[PDB]
């Protein structure tokens, strides 16, 4: 309704990029903000509706691009050169602010899927602190919920409409590029993703109970939303999930079909340099891999996922909106 401010805990003194975008855009934190509870008053979210979201989008395209830039960008017909640096590069949570006069309203039921009345309302100054995290087919380093894994979408019954799961427990994964350059590969706990598969196949399976559901790898698009792509470092991972997304919910029971190892799922990731920009239609061009070991772990806190009897779930992504969405669900800027 209103232009936000964006806090942050940032250094003037780290290189990282995040850090010195946020201290020229953003102001310190409050050390203990306000909160307000008003369970009495019960309020509209829409998170599918959210200028939030918006304004977030528009900033973490300006981070990325005054942070990451690249060697050679190609949008529609021209082409932009300029010095494309490596530097240090970890996100870092940032807060969303209500200006003065305004607040932000947070919703505190802890199954609210994101949209309708939601009855335990609070009023905050600032969101909670939201690394932004971008990635396609799975949610890195996000918040977990409370309860159960809530199912989110704007309309489930339309196919086209990106599901995202939000999973009570985290699942480790850990992406390493070792000491072929381009080649890297990360590490799933089988059982723990065993686990998590199983119950959220339960959710699922709440919202469409006759079909049996089934996991299966992406089928078509551009290798970022194919493969489970992502920035470690500031290299550009692209991995495998045809082995991630690969089993079948029957009758109360989850089985999983990808193989494993030892107990462990091993996705091949390749670092890539032509990149397809998440920001807008175009092409990005970045200098060949830091040598070193490049690994992140990270946590697994959701999914992004898309349907095409039986009801099949493809991994899905590439609308940035979506990752933010995941987080700013449960905020609304008023009055
Ligand atoms: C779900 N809706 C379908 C769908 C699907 C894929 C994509 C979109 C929409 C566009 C969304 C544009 C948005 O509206 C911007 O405002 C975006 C266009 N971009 C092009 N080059 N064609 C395109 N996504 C990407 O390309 C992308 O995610 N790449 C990428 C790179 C680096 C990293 Cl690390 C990364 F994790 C991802
Ligand atoms: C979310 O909850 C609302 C009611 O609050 C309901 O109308 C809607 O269908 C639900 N959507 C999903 C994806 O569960
Ligand atoms: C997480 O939610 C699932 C599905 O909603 C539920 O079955 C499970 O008990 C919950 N687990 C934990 C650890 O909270
Ligand atoms: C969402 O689903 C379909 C679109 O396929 C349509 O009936 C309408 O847009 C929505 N329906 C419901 C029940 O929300
Ligand atoms: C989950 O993975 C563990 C470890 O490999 C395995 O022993 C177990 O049977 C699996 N459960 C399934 C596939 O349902
Ligand atoms: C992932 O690997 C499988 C088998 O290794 C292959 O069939 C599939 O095309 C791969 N997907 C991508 C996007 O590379
Ligand atoms: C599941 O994995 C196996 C081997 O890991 C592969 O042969 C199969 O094609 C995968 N399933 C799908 C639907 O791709
Ligand atoms: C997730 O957070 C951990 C700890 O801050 C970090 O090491 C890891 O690189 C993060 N993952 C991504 C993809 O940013």
């Amino acid at each position: 309704k209103t232009t936000l401010f964006c806090a942050s805990d940032a250094k003037a003194y780290e290189k990282e990029v995040h850090n010195v975008w946020a201290t020229h855009a953003c102001v310190p934190t409050d050390p203990n903000p306000q909160e307000m509870v008003l369970a009495n008053v019960t309020e509209n979210f829409n998170m599918w509706k959210n200028d939030m979201v918006e304004q977030m989008h528009e900033d973490i395209i300006s981070l990325w691009d005054e942070s990451l830039k690249p060697c050679v960008k190609l949008t529609g017909g021209s082409a932009i050169t300029q010095a494309c640096p490596k530097v240090s590069f970890d996100p870092i949570p940032l807060h969303y602010c209500a200006p003065a006069g305004f607040a932000i309203l947070k919703c505190n039921n802890k199954t609210f899927n994101g949209t309708g009345p939601c009855r335990n309302v609070s009023t905050v100054q600032c969101t909670h602190g939201i690394k932004p995290v971008v990635s396609t087919q799975l949610l890195l380093n996000g918040s977990l919920a409370e309860e159960e894994i809530i199912i989110r979408s704007e309309n489930l019954t339309n196919n086209a409409k990106t599901i995202i799961v939000h999973l009570n427990e985290s699942v480790n994964i850990v992406c390493t590029r070792p000491n072929n350059i381009r080649q890297a590969h990360c590490n799933i706990n089988e059982s723990k993703w065993n686990n998590t598969l199983q119950k959220v196949g339960e959710e699922l399976a709440k919202h469409f109970p006759s079909k049996t559901i089934k996991f299966e790898p992406s089928s078509g698009g551009d290798l970022e939303i194919t493969t489970h792509s992502f920035n470690c470092r500031g290299e550009f991972f692209y991995c495998n999930t045809s082995d991630l997304f690969n089993g079948t919910y029957r009758n109360g029971t989850y089985n999983h079909t990808g193989r494993s190892s030892n107990g462990t799922i091993t996705l091949q990731c390749k670092i890539k340099q032509i990149i397809n920009m998440w920001q807008e239609v175009g092409r990005a061009i970045y200098a060949p891999p830091i040598e070193g070991e490049i690994t992140c772990n990270s946590n697994i806190t959701g999914l992004l996922l898309l349907r095409d009897d039986t009801e099949t779930f493809r991994p899905g992504g590439g609308d940035m909106r979506d990752n933010w969405r995941s987080e700013l669900y449960k905020y609304k800027v008023v009055e």
